């Protein structure tokens, strides 16, 4: 098709990283290790900047956008807190972040 399909089906893509990983985290957390917590912190995060690149792609061409949510302002916004969290190694932050964000993917997934 158009490179407009192109976009949505990577944005449809990147979403399905980002919930996956998120999945993984989220155990992680409940298990684990920092080296894997780490890594899987860092995929989450690559795939979120694609989605995000591809959103501007899309905006710029106008396509056709069918976006399953906008809690994703709102799931985005919640991970950079959680990042910066993680990094001043701010741990009681941590837990109360990572539930208000499996809320979010709940409510847009279901
Ligand atoms: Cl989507
Ligand atoms: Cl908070
Ligand atoms: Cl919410």
């Amino acid at each position: 098709t158009t490179n407009d399909e192109e976009i949505a089906r990577k944005l449809k893509q990147t979403a399905d990283e980002a919930i996956q990983l998120f999945q993984r985290l989220r155990e992680i957390f409940d298990k684990g290790d920092d080296d894997s917590f780490e890594q899987v912190l860092e995929e989450l995060e690559e795939a979120l900047q694609k989605h995000r690149q591809l959103a501007n792609n899309a905006r710029k061409n106008g396509a056709p956008t069918t976006d399953l949510a906008n809690l994703g302002n709102r799931f985005v916004q919640l991970f950079q807190r959680f990042r910066e969290a993680w990094d001043k190694g701010d741990k009681d932050s941590l837990e109360q972040i990572l539930e208000e964000l499996e809320q979010v993917a709940q409510k847009v997934i279901s």
